C-alpha cells in the first residue's frame, strides 16, 4: 500500500522507454529508483 520504491514521474518515464520496473533496481535514499538509475539501465540495454 504505502511504498516509495518508484516515483510517479519515473513511472511515466519507464512507461515511455517501455521498460520493466522489476527488471531494474533503485538506489535512491534507501532503495528508491531514480531517473539516474533508469539512465544507467537504458544505456546497458
Amino acid at each position: 500500500q504505502n511504498n516509495d520504491a518508484l516515483s510517479p514521474a519515473i513511472r511515466r518515464l519507464l512507461a515511455e522507454h517501455n521498460l520493466d520496473a522489476s527488471a531494474i533496481k533503485g538506489t535512491g535514499v534507501g532503495g528508491r529508483l531514480t531517473r539516474e538509475d533508469v539512465e544507467k539501465w537504458l544505456a546497458k540495454a
